């Protein structure tokens, strides 16, 4: 499973999205250390707020699983350039996945874009700022 | 699957839940009408805005998955009565479940409450206040 | 200040929206024990799920500002009925204000719905189901 | 209104936070071109994903009052280093403020550290994303 294939990944699951509001779709794949992947989308509600996004999807679907070692993350949307993770997902990931993850941005036109979690929110808020 | 056996299923997913913050445990389970079962758990974050709850982690899960016909919801937490779905969750819900899908709410005692999306939140925000 | 006041509030309050996303202005007033006057109006980002509802931003506001107690809020928006407060709003609203406010609903052709916080919101989760 | 005296200001409104679940008390002070000053905290619900933070907070009271030009951005709270904005805070704040705009953080013992909007979420999730 190298990023390319894990691309492709996200690709599918982001024709599962559910965004009627936005029309906006979005795609992840989560690849852990055994080399499961798990897919996720976007998620829309009429209430804004309660949207959820490709990245947390995936991550949230991973957990509850009981899989919590993860190696990479792609995502892919119709954007511009390689899409970015808004903030909210940012700070999920930063608390979900190891500082040495590799996170994969990717649009629809073969714009790609690598760089660690760390680097996707550097120094981010953590559980050692509570304690 | 009756209500028992999905709150049993409730439960175990319950055991999976992620909460170092609030140490308060929840968890889920969602009944499609082909008779599969979703399991979900909250997922928190230092940054609290972001924690998810078990109930949307279930039904994220079974979206994402292209499963979206549901029959009953299960919801289980160490509260005092039934646990009572907050209004983010209460919000999803009467978004991606039908109006009729049965929401089974307990706790750890025996406490159980059942009631219907609607009655979960009636005259729920809704797409057709958007137009 | 009577409900007739306080809503003429919140449909000024409606007017400071920033909504480019869904072009849907939600306005909200909020009154305190002592005949204060705190406005709220929706906020969107791009990123849908940090989008601010104008109920909780007028809330928000107050409480920032050291104000506790209050006695009504008025909700307005260009809604086919009485404008319904998402989910999100519904449970912040029954954490920041006492069982006894009186909650003003209406849209932009006269249609009002009162009701009281824990009519809008009845067995909310609360801090008593953590500990 | 020099950046020591909005810090000032942040640790004023950091007394103003509503925060009994993580009794973790954030402040914020939010500068506007016009030299107006607005004051944030955080403020929690039982319901953890409803919780609000300071920056937001500040933010989200000068938006609603017709104030979208800003110079400066203060946040304390009592962390080990300079209080470190949660990613949904950060993109809200990649909205609400031009690039441009600067950002202090500071704790409670005198750490300091300065940033661009820009340089606290670069390259953000924006609204040319999704046209
Ligand atoms: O973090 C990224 C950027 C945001 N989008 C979302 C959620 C929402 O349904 C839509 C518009 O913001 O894209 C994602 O799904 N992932
Ligand atoms: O809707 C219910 C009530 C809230 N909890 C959560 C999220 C959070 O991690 C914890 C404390 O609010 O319980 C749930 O998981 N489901
Ligand atoms: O609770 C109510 C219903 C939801 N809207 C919002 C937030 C968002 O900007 C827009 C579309 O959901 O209306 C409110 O402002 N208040
Ligand atoms: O962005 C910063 C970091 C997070 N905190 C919050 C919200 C919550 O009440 C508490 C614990 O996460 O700190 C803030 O208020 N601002
Ligand atoms: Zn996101
Ligand atoms: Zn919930
Ligand atoms: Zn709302
Ligand atoms: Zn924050």
């Amino acid at each position: 499973m190298n990023r390319q294939e894990l691309i492709t990944e996200a690709l599918k699951a982001r024709d599962m999205a559910y965004a009627p509001y936005s029309k906006f779709q979005v795609g992840a794949a989560l690849l852990t250390k055994d080399g499961k992947v798990y897919r996720g989308c976007n998620i829309e509600n009429a209430a804004y707020s309660m949207c959820n996004c490709a990245e947390r999807t995936a991550l949230f679907k991973a957990v509850s699983e009981g899989d919590t070692e993860f190696q990479m993350l792609a995502v892919a949307a119709d954007t511009p350039g390689p899409v970015s993770p808004c903030g909210a997902c940012r700070q999920v990931i930063s608390e979900l996945c190891t500082k040495d993850v590799i996170v994969v941005l990717t649009n629809l036109q073969g714009q790609i874009k690598e760089m660690t979690v760390e680097e996707l929110l550097p120094g981010a808020f953590s559980s050692e700022d509570l304690h």
